[PDB]
């Protein structure tokens, strides 16, 4: 379970997974917590 606001996404450029927070609009490569 991700913390509130976070989504797991996929990069259309590299095929890598990343994480996006739609509350803060932050994105990062590493899984949050």
């Amino acid at each position: 379970k991700l913390p509130p606001g976070w989504e797991k996404r996929m990069s259309r450029s590299s095929g890598r997974v990343y994480y996006f927070n739609h509350i803060t609009n932050a994105s990062q490569w590493e899984r949050p917590s």
